[PDB]
RNA sequence: GGCAUUAAGGUGGGUGGAAUAGUAUAACAAUAUGCUAAAUGUUGUUAUAGUAUCCCACCUACCCUGAUGCC
């Protein structure tokens, strides 16, 4: 239907509000996923809730808190001729509101080009099946619409700008790889490649630095639909 | 065969610099709940900071290749 706000929790509590009063325990971790974990207090009941930041902690401590004090808003008795305890009758279940979506088949090129396709005296092999794998991707299929190397068409590196960083701020959101070298300590020749949005690309050099720079080079203007050699003043 | 000097490239480590990211602290304003009043909340603007992510430069060590000289 549509998303919801604290502001319920908040105003409500703002009304019950006899005099409360907010604790903040934990309070530690990693610089990007700190753990706040505030109590809050009322008529001498404490409930306690863990959030990212005070914001969200202070917002499910006042809803425990609330549900709990509209039951004791006053109190002059108390007992002990209850309790609770703890079950395992639900390490399982029977139903679910989401389905798969994973692969179930896959084909190969049967020969260096296609296949003819206004015969049937030249084969036996190229009409009886539709594919032959479903849990691999060493395949090498093609689109008709670029060359069926595992790579695109070769790109000019770079001479003075570096790609690695405009990229890795204008689309962090890649990974990389390294490849193997042809030389022992000279004439090396190492490679990089990426896999970005799904695509892929690749880049060699003299060293590590170079051959990132190319295969950035490629993934930038493939990716951003854009270049890196028809400008060089659109900022200063 | 060994030794000296000179030069090119690559790799490892250390140091310094930059950008990105989230959180936190502090100030100001508005908006909301009550408006008896107090208090609190929500949002916006500004300043500051450990860290994480990533790059760049420098320094050092190592590896390897070229040139020349001596014995």
């Amino acid at each position: 239907p549509g998303p919801v706000l604290p502001k319920n929790a908040l105003m409500q509590l703002n009304e019950i509000k006899p005099g409360l009063q907010y604790m903040l325990l934990s309070q530690t971790g990693p610089v990007h996923a700190p753990l706040f974990v505030m109590s809050v207090e009322v008529n001498g009941q404490v409930f306690e809730g863990s959030g990212p930041t005070k914001k969200k902690a202070k917002l499910h401590a006042a809803e425990k808190a609330l549900r709990s004090f509209v039951q004791f808003p006053n109190a002059s008795e108390a007992h002990l001729a209850m309790g609770r305890t703890l079950s395992v009758n639900t390490d399982f279940t029977s139903d679910q509101a989401d389905f798969p979506d994973t692969l179930f088949n896959g084909f190969e090129t049967p020969d260096k080009s296609e296949p003819p396709f206004y015969v049937g005296s030249n084969g036996d092999d190229s009409f009886s099946s539709s594919g032959d794998v479903s849990l691999s991707a060493s395949p090498v299929p093609a689109s008709l619409t670029q060359p069926p190397l595992p790579i695109p068409p070769p790109f000019p590196p770079p001479s003075g700008k570096n790609p690695v960083m405009i990229l890795n701020e204008l689309r962090p959101g890649l990974k990389y790889d390294f490849l193997s070298e042809s030389g022992e300590s000279h004439a090396k020749s190492f490679v990089m490649s990426v896999v970005v949005d799904g695509q892929f690309f690749e880049g060699s050099g003299r060293n590590k630095k170079l051959a990132k720079a190319r295969a950035a080079q490629s993934a930038l203007a493939t990716v951003f639909n854009l270049h890196l050699l028809e400008h060089h003043h659109h900022h200063h």
